[PDB]
């Protein structure tokens, strides 16, 4: 009936911000080669204040060279003694975010780790000091090379924590003058971190924030008891259609109302990875075509705005927040300077389903809601109104100011289903706009890369999405014809998060491709035992990369070749002998059309008219038999979709 908003009785919890995750894994892969001005426009829609999603927080993966959901991300230490703070794109992304918003909050979290940290086991807790040293080097590098202050560091994404590790990490941060960096744990479930904090005073002293994943809007009694800030440190992960925006809208309010969570962070920031990879199109917006420049400013962007443009980290929730009588919810926040923001959501069940968890049905229906401002809020006489309707839709439209001149400090709204209203004293709101970008276009049906770039802007060639292993630009001064190549640089399996393949692989192109010719120069670095391949019709990647099928043309340094149906090499289409050895350059060609494939070695037919499964479709790919050095040059693909 009448909902009282008031601060006379005091405040609720401090609001810590809304944000998103870039990483876990390679979710921002295709954004780096967007041409201008589009790359810059996309970044403005995400980070520019008073414009688009206007995010308060950016969480990034600390790449560990393993597969982490939609690809691998490169580490700053591939090997013992190796340090390089210029790989991948997270450094770049953080800098672009800070340029737009100097106050944005930065977080880092490992999903996987380089294998050498395990000292012969696939476990990062064998040598606590060693793993801590690795993580802290990342934070130092961020500051020293990019002028980035990392605000929060996590433990091990969705994997067990070790209490002694957390203590050693704190001691190691302090020893290196990073007393200011805070620790969030354990990026998994509420337990066992929450009970652990209550039983161990020394642990409690070193953990600043309990971050839970996909909590379904709820927390647990032990977490409330700890008195720690509680964050949904990973949530969302739904296709960014109107339904995903509904999900986002609902949890943004209800994480606080139901779960005392004062921050929510969406996986992921922007869908810049091939859509046929796991959880495709699950970013706040979509930017998956750097070749065309086409991007889509999706609904979730504006749902974010309804909160982020009108609140900042450090505002407070009022004690008076709740559910509306006929379904939906409201929160309200102040900054202790006389501003007030109120956010109302009426998302219907059927249009707000998240993947984790699925909620039993609940009812929403038309209702009137009356709000009365008591206490220090009584003196407000004017509120700006912003409105979104989801599903033919209207996004972030500024309505007529509402006036509370009558002296009643009260007002009423007609609420229907699937709406959001933001009512705020702030006058800074803006529906940012750039002109439409170029239309959508398939990946180019003819495509070439000779990797001849002397000072590349990024450490890897555009469009190649590593799914196991790490491929990088490589300069070899001691050769002329292959001075500039692409090289696979892992020499041992990472401490994996996902089930990485046993073979390294990078995919590229159009998952729809069905008939195609792939050609590449290849170079095996390991005598006797080394091997490389080129492939087409590769149908799965990311978390599922082990499952990839397609047509794989392998050559080995012992003078053999195989053609397989799967990355695992369990199904043979053909095999035989070849004039192939280590440390020599060969040109491989692979032609697939309908039921039949053929392979060429240096332009000469090696096998032809081999029967392959059809129909079938997928990416082109290159890679290596195991985690071993190998080089690639002059890649070409001609394909029909
Ligand atoms: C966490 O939030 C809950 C509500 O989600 C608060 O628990 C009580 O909630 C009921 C019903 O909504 C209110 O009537 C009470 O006023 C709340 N209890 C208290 C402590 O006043 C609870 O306050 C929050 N817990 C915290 C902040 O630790
Ligand atoms: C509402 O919020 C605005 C923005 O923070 C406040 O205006 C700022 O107030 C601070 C200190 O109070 C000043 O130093 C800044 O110059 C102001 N900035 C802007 C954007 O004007 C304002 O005081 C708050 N109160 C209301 C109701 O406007
Ligand atoms: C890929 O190649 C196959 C085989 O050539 C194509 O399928 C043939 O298409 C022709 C003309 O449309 C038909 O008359 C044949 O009967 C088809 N062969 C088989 C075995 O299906 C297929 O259409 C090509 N796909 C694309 C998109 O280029
Ligand atoms: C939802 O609630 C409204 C209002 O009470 C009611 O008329 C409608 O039938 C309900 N729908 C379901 C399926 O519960
Ligand atoms: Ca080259």
């Amino acid at each position: 009936g009448a909902y009282v908003l008031d601060d006379s009785d005091g405040l609720g919890r401090e609001f810590d911000g809304i944000g998103a995750v870039s990483g876990g894994g390679a979710t921002s892969r295709l954004l780096v080669n967007y041409p201008e001005p589009y790359r810059s426009e996309i970044l403005d829609y995400l980070f520019k204040p008073n414009f688009g999603a206007s995010l308060h927080i950016l969480k990034v993966e600390i790449g560990g060279d393993g597969q982490t959901t939609d690809g691998t991300e490169p580490s700053h230490m591939h090997y013992e003694l190796d340090e390089n703070y210029f790989r991948g794109y997270e450094w770049w992304l953080m800098k672009e975010a800070k340029k737009r918003n100097p106050d944005i909050i930065l977080m880092g979290l490992p999903w996987s780790f380089p294998g050498w940290l395990g000292k012969g086991f696939s476990w990062p807790y064998v040598n606590l000091q060693l793993t801590a040293y690795y993580v802290v080097r990342w934070i130092l590098g961020a500051k020293h090379y990019h002028d980035l202050d990392i605000d929060y560091i996590g433990i091990w994404n969705e994997r067990p924590f070790d209490a002694n590790y957390i203590k050693e990490l704190r001691k190691m941060l302090d020893y290196q003058g990073l007393q200011r960096v805070r620790i969030i744990a354990s990026d998994n479930l509420w337990e066992p971190i929450s009970s652990s904090l209550l039983l161990d005073q020394e642990l409690w002293k070193v953990v600043d924030v309990i971050g839970a994943h996909y909590p379904g809007t709820y927390t647990v009694w032990n977490a409330k008891m700890s008195g720690k800030k509680l964050w949904s440190s990973e949530d969302f992960s739904t296709i960014n259609s109107n339904v995903g925006a509904g999900c986002w809208s609902r949890i943004l309010n209800q994480n606080y109302i139901n779960g005392n969570m004062t921050s929510t962070i969406a996986w992921n920031l922007v869908a810049s990875y091939y859509e046929e990879l796991p959880y495709g199109r699950s970013g706040l917006m979509t930017a998956q075509e750097p070749w065309s420049g086409h991007y889509v400013v999706a609904s979730p962007i504006w749902v974010s705005a309804h909160t982020t443009q009108f609140t900042q980290p450090g505002w407070y929730y009022l004690k008076t927040v709740g559910h509306l009588e006929k379904g939906g919810s409201y929160v309200a926040l102040t900054d202790g300077l006389g501003n007030l923001t109120i956010i109302i959501e009426t998302m219907s069940h059927q249009h707000s389903m998240c993947i984790r968890p699925y909620l039993p049905y609940y009812n929403v229906s038309h209702q009137l809601a009356t709000f009365t401002l008591k206490g220090s809020l009584r003196e407000i006489q004017e509120l700006q109104v912003w409105y979104t309707k989801l599903g033919q839709r209207l996004h972030f439209k500024q309505l007529d100011t509402l006036w509370l001149l009558d002296g009643s400090g009260s007002f009423t709204l007609e609420l229907e289903e699937d709406e959001i209203f933001t009512l705020t004293t702030l006058t800074t709101g803006r529906k940012g706009s750039y002109p439409p970008p170029p239309s959508s276009k398939p990946f180019p049906t003819n495509y070439k890369d000779d990797f001849n770039v002397e000072y590349p802007l990024f450490s890897e060639a555009p469009n190649f999405a590593d799914q196991t292993g790490v491929f990088e630009y490589y300069m070899n001064n001691e050769d002329r014809e292959h001075r500039f190549t692409l090289r696979q640089v892992l020499n041992q399996r990472p401490i994996t998060w996902a089930a990485d393949a046993s073979s390294t692989i990078s995919v590229i192109g159009d998952h729809h491709w069905t008939n195609m010719t792939v050609q590449c120069d290849v170079y095996i670095e390991t005598p006797r035992s080394g091997g490389v391949f080129i492939a087409g019709r590769v149908n799965k990647g990311g978390i599922l990369i082990r499952s990839a099928t397609g047509v794989f043309f392998w050559i080995f340094a012992n003078g053999s070749y195989r053609v397989t149906a799967d990355l695992g090499g369990w199904i043979t289409y053909a095999s035989g002998h070849a004039d192939v050895t280590a440390k020599r350059w060969y040109t491989l060609t692979l032609g697939i059309k309908g039921y039949f494939a053929f392979g060429m070695l240096n332009g000469t037919i090696l096998w032809k008219n081999v029967r392959v499964k059809y129909p079938g479709h997928g990416w082109a790919a290159i890679g290596t038999h195991t985690f071993e050095f190998a080089q690639f040059d002059n890649f070409r693909v001609e394909a029909a979709r």
